[PDB]
Formats: structure tokens, sequence, C-alpha cells
């Protein structure tokens, strides 16, 4: 039943969608981040500041210690944790209780964020990304293992008490609307895919496509930004500061460092552009466009003391390490992980971002007449 999982996930802005889940016997309860970007499930286990709750192995019958550390390390924040294995159930997700693999978390610095009211995260990426190795079957892989359920998983993620639905073992077509695209994951690590073509307000960057893809683009749930490669970035930028140039923007400003701020209700949308990402398609040479506008790319910040206005901060940013189609990308549209046929499909999902003259879109066939693989790998 997917009615009963819609409206499964909750977040805050800016701080990630988490869905309720429990871990042991008798069952525990925590808030997990969905990261379609990792392959870890890895939840708080000992006392932490920012923690609300954690998971209390001596109080699971069901817990087994594997006896072996794991240690992970991020650009930002890092936690130890000690791998053992336990029964997981998602109690507004499929009606399963299956033995996973859980990273129990020791110690973490920068890590957990206060306030974010998730206590764990849910890697649904593949196991070539598990650490230590990719020998740590992900839950999501020990999930249809174990059930019957099918091998596929749809996201809905909402901006800003409901903060959009997953969907395990199929597609709810009551969470889009339109046709469903579909572009091939390219590699089973990441959720990795091909971008072939960037448009912003219409204009073409020109760049070799193997640029968008420099070094992988991927669609990932645990990042908030639209992440580009640092060539992409800068040209993005240069047109978005062109289109609003009317509007002067504080230092650090697109550097995502600081926030802008208008008068209630008047921030001026039509200044800033949309932008297109073209994604391979299906067939040789097609392809089809998401379109995001900037109530997706400026984003809301709802702290209660600047609150007197409406502020964001930009919310993309230069990467090193590929493209990241992120929260702010995957936000509006319905998103579906078909692991079984190795593609990823987007559709404007009932809760897709517009207002009076433009609306975030899922559109194509586009067709290309060079024949270049965009891919980079
Ligand atoms: C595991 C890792 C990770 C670790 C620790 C926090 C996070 N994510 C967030 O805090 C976060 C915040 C807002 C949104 Br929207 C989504 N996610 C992600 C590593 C960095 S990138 C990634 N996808 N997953």
């Amino acid at each position: 039943s997917f009615v009963e999982m819609v409206d499964n996930l909750r977040g805050k802005s800016g701080q990630g969608y988490y869905v309720e889940m429990t871990v042991g016997s008798p069952p525990q309860t925590l808030n997990i981040l969905v990261d379609t970007g990792s392959s870890n499930f890895a939840v708080g286990a000992a006392p932490h500041p920012f923690l609300h709750r954690y998971y209390q192995r001596q109080l699971s019958s069901t817990y087994r210690d594997l006896r072996k550390g794991v240690y992970v390390p991020y650009t930002q924040g890092k936690w130890e944790g000690e791998l053992g294995t336990d029964l997981v159930s998602i109690p507004h997700g499929p009606n399963v209780t299956v033995r996973a693999n859980i990273a129990a978390i020791t110690e973490s610095d920068k890590f957990f964020i206060n306030g974010s009211n998730w206590e764990g995260i849910l890697g649904l990426a593949y196991a070539e990304i598990a650490r230590p190795d990719d020998s740590l079957e992900p839950f999501f892989d020990s999930l249809v293992k174990q059930t019957h359920v099918p091998n596929l998983f749809s996201l809905q993620l909402c901006g800003a008490s409901v903060g959009g639905s997953m969907i395990i073992g199929g597609i709810d077509h009551s969470l889009y609307t339109g046709s469903l695209w579909y572009t091939p994951i390219r590699r089973e690590w990441y959720y990795e895919v091909i971008i072939v073509r960037v448009e912003i307000n219409g204009q073409d960057l020109k760049m070799d496509c193997k640029e968008y893809n420099y070094d992988k683009s991927i669609v990932d749930s645990g990042t908030t930004n639209l992440r580009l490669p640092k060539k992409v970035f800068e040209a993005a930028v240069k047109s978005i500061k062109a289109a609003s140039s009317t509007e002067k923007f504080p230092d650090g400003f697109w550097l995502g460092e600081q926030l802008v701020c208008w008068q209630a209700g008047t921030t001026p949308w039509n200044i800033f552009p949309v932008i297109s990402l073209y994604l391979m398609g299906e067939v040789t040479n097609q392809s089809f466009r998401i379109t995001i506008l900037p109530q997706q790319y400026l984003r809301p910040v709802e702290d209660v003391a600047t609150s007197q206005d409406d502020c964001y901060k930009f919310a993309i940013s230069q990467s090193s390490t590929g493209t990241v189609m992120g929260a702010v990308i995957m936000e509006g549209f319905y998103v579906v992980f078909d692991r079984a046929r190795k593609r990823i499909g987007f559709a404007v999902s009932a809760c897709h971002v517009h207002d009076e003259f433009r609306t975030a879109a899922v559109e194509g066939p586009f067709v290309t007449l060079d024949m270049e693989d965009c891919g980079y790998n």
C-alpha cells in the first residue's frame, strides 16, 4: 500500500529529510536522514549534545556485534562506529522487518547537527561506496534480498508538518503529473547520471558536455545544494549575476556564506533566471530537461531571528568531486530510483515549484546532432 507511505518524510529547511525507522527488539524508534548519496546505515549509539536519543544496543536482544570498527571522515565532520546487525523496520514504509548492517556511532565530530531532529543516516546508494568496503551490504540490498519488495524506490521531497514521501517498492501516480522521463544509471555506486546540456535562462553554456560530468554527476538527497564543477559553476554564476544585476548582493553571497533578505513577500523572483539541466535519455542522442526555478536555488532560511524579512542563501556551490543534484534540485520533482532497470525517472511532483509566470518542468524529447559521449568516466 503506497497510500500509507505518503507523507512519511519530514524535515527542516537545509537540515535534511528524514523518515522514522525502528532498530532492535523491542523496536527503538529513531529519525533517519534519507541519503541517496551514501551507502551506510549509521545511527547514533552513544550520548551526544545534539542527539535527542540514540540506539541502545544492550537493550536489543537481537543485536549481533560484528566485532569490526569503522572510521568515516567527511569533508566536514566525521564519526567512528562499531559494525553490527539487528532487525530494522520502517513503520510508515513497507510492512516488513529485515536484518541489516548497522554502524553504531560511538564517537563523532561536527557530524550531528543541532536541531536537525535526525539521529542517523540511511544510505540508499550501492555497495561500491560503502564503508569500510563494498562487502558491507547496504540496507536496501538487504531489504530486497529478504523480502518480496520490488527493487526500486521513489522520493518526493517538498520544500518549505510533512516534508515529502519515500515510496518503497513502486511508483505512486498520485505524486506526479505529466510524463515520467528516465535517464540511465551510468554506474552503480552513487546514482550516477549524465548531463548533456545546461542552459541558464534559455542560453546554452556551450561547453563540451564532458565538463558537466567532471568527474561524475550524481543524484543526492543527502546534499542540499546543486554542486557544480569549477568551470561550470563560474559560468552559471556569471549568467545568474548578469540577469540579476539590477540588484546588489552582499560580499560572499555567491559563495553561499551570506544571506540576502527582502521585505516580506517582495522577493524579486523575476530577475533570477531558470536553470535547465538536460539529462541523457534512454534513446541514443535523445535527452530531456528538468527546469529549476530561483525558488529552488535560492534557499529560504527559516530562523526565527531573521523572520521579519524573507532571507535566502545561494544554494549553488562549487565542487571538486563532480556535479551533485542535491535536494534543491530534487524538490518539486517525483524521482524514481529504478534500480531494477538501472535508470532514474523524473516527473513534475504534486508539490512542484511555480509562480504566476514560470514553473518547474520535465520536458522532452530533445535531440542532439553531436554524437559525443558526455560521460567523463
Ligand atoms: C554521508 C553524507 C552526509 C553526512 C552528514 C550529513 C549529510 N546531510 C545533511 O546534513 C543534509 C542537510 C540538508 C539536506 Br536538504 C540534505 N542533507 C550528509 C556525506 C556528505 S554527502 C552525503 N550525501 N551524505
